[PDB]
């Protein structure tokens, strides 16, 4: 059996170099880095190289922190609730502005904060598919504690006017956070260009293991810890370090940025090949803008066929893709998200199987 | 080089069967369980067997939840802060009772809760080395939201009068939580005998990977989530599942309980061998009770030699142990904590190296 994985915005395959670099810390070098003997200290070099790969991966400065978390969801919860106790409760700024397209890790936590009496403006999405950057400008009152905007959307792949919103947040003097999970590995990420005080990212989206993530914190920005115990990570996130996953996530970061040119020149080209081959068929239109998109994702709608149906028939031919709410009723569309491991042959066969399914389910609808 | 690891209360070695069972989910079966295609569903059986190994490992019922967390520190933070928003803020019960020997993951979070205006009684430790169970009885006011007591101490190995305290907490109708990290693998753990509403445990203490843990929640007990997003784990802890670490932690639980008789009949006997061989030398006395201790840990003090000194000289001979504050100034003592992989030969050589060091540093003190 030869199956084709086109759902890399749900999770990615661990790169062999990553599993490679992780194995020894699951095998013989199992010491706790917080220990003082050679079993602990023995682990510090590889840890430092990992963190340096991260700093250099997002262009963070040695003055800043790149705290290692359990996942991007922990990073988002820690940002929202931390700036809640920090600014909303203890500085009055009882307002947070974000988008309606944020991951449930953001939207749901902001919903909890509304439950705590916080006023939140969820910025409406336009027809182009992204935020204007001026929506936040007209949105920032004088009691906004934070602006949170994802770097790129997980369903549509649409990049957002970050860097611009970073400049606006610097101007009005307000905290800036970006869920950058779908940006790492796809497009370059610069915390300094973005004027971001907080940045989130999850490892299993650039071919690292699930269950580890990272939160970037600019120098001087305070964030009341989500994990108390105050021993690890300058006290900001307690708990024994996931040494293996840390190392492998450093290597996953490195390999991810070393394939950026490959991601746009090759992976994006296969995206254009598949997508363009797919809209040559009756009633199918891509959801959202096509120009400012991450190279690897396309989200297309189909005739009078729900997304889950094409997911089922595609699954029966061993091709994996997700759904994605689209335009209006929702109706659910197909999200196909490539990676650096897919080939053109897989793409041709995905167009074959796709068209066969389209006329199959489309004909059976009568 | 042959080095001897006697710091299993800091972390343990991943059992080969665990790395074995984990490998495929780092290799070919990398799908996100939240996905609907065969890559996601393909992972559900091994996940279910893992969770069943956990439930059966702590004698939890199918009605209860055993939520998978990032570590025991996340579990403790989630318990304290969750019952804070649940009971202290929204039921007035602005009081929490715990011990002074709790892990910093507990004590530090309770310190944060005091910062939020919560009254906390940190129960004093006695000369026997444990809590009375009646200390909580005389401590439970009518506005206590929760009692938190570790099952066994990480520095001394002393088991605590759990089950008794569980009965007291059932009587006065108050929430009961136990940090059971040092109990798993060492002694049997029964949530039903303990009348515990919340139980914490970390995986890397029974030969699983660092960076995954578990929190047991009795049926009907509400706990406002620390991770919002509400997709995973009945919504109580969002974030993509650490499929590999979940599987391996299930197997680590299983193998841990299948070696309980070996842990007491063999590992405890090697503990008694080393410890008894060690107090035959001048001014050294074990810290705390010797009867009700986990089979694997001993904490001994030495003459006029700080603990860190013996740690250094032992490290130079490639033997790993930790410290542990003891009695009075502190002075710091030696914590040696065994595992199921140590042999008698290692113990004899640890007594040799130990005595040589004792007279070495002891003589140089003049
Ligand atoms: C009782 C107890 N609870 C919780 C923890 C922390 O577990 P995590 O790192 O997975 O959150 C520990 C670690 N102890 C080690 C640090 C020691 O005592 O040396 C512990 O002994
Ligand atoms: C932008 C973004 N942030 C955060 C997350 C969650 O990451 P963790 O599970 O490591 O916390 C995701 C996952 N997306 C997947 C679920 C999807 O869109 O299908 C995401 O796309
Ligand atoms: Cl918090
Ligand atoms: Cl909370």
């Amino acid at each position: 059996v030869q199956r084709i994985y086109l759902d890399n915005n749900a999770t990615t395959r661990i790169d062999p170099k990553v599993k490679e670099i992780m194995d020894p810390f699951l095998r013989d070098h199992y010491g706790n880095p917080s220990s003082l003997h050679q079993f602990g200290t023995e682990t510090h070099p590889a840890i430092a190289e990992a963190l340096d790969k991260l700093y250099k991966g997002i262009n963070a400065r040695d003055i800043d922190d790149v705290i290692i978390t359990s996942c991007a969801t922990e990073s988002n919860n820690w940002v929202l609730k931390g700036v809640y106790f920090d600014e909303c409760l203890k500085k009055g700024k009882n307002h947070i502005v974000t988008t309606v397209a944020e991951h449930p890790a953001v939207r749901s936590t902001c919903n909890f904060l509304e439950s705590l009496g916080v006023e939140v403006t969820y910025l409406p999405i336009n027809e182009h598919g992204s935020i204007t950057a001026e929506q936040v400008r007209e949105a920032i009152t004088e009691k906004t504690a934070l602006v949170s905007v994802m770097w790129a959307n997980n369903e549509t792949g649409l990049i957002f006017p970050i860097e611009e919103i970073g400049a606006i947040c610097k101007e009005k003097g307000v905290l800036f956070h970006t869920d950058a999970v779908q940006a790492i590995g796809k497009i370059p990420v610069d915390v300094l260009k973005a004027n971001a005080d907080f940045l989130s990212f999850s490892a299993h989206k650039f071919h690292g293991p699930k269950g580890i993530g990272g939160l970037y914190i600019r120098s001087g920005v305070g964030l009341t810890p989500l994990f108390h115990g105050g021993e690890h990570m300058n006290g900001r996130r307690s708990g024994t370090l996931n040494v293996p996953y840390i190392v492998g996530m450093g290597e996953a970061m490195k390999l991810a940025v070393e394939h950026l040119d490959y991601e746009k020149e090759v992976v994006g080209k296969l995206r254009d090949k598949l997508e363009e081959a797919l809209l040559k068929i009756p009633d199918v239109m891509v959801v959202g803008d096509r120009i400012h998109r991450v190279p690897n994702t396309t989200l297309v709608s189909v005739r009078g066929i729900e997304g889950e149906a094409m997911l089922w028939d595609l699954n029966r031919s061993n091709i994996a893709a997700s759904t994605g709410s689209a335009c209006a009723s929702a109706h659910t569309a197909i999200r196909l998200s490539l990676s650096r491991f897919n080939t053109e042959a897989e793409i041709d066969k995905t167009i074959e199987v796709f068209s066969q399914a389209a006329v199959r389910l489309r004909n059976i609808s009568s």
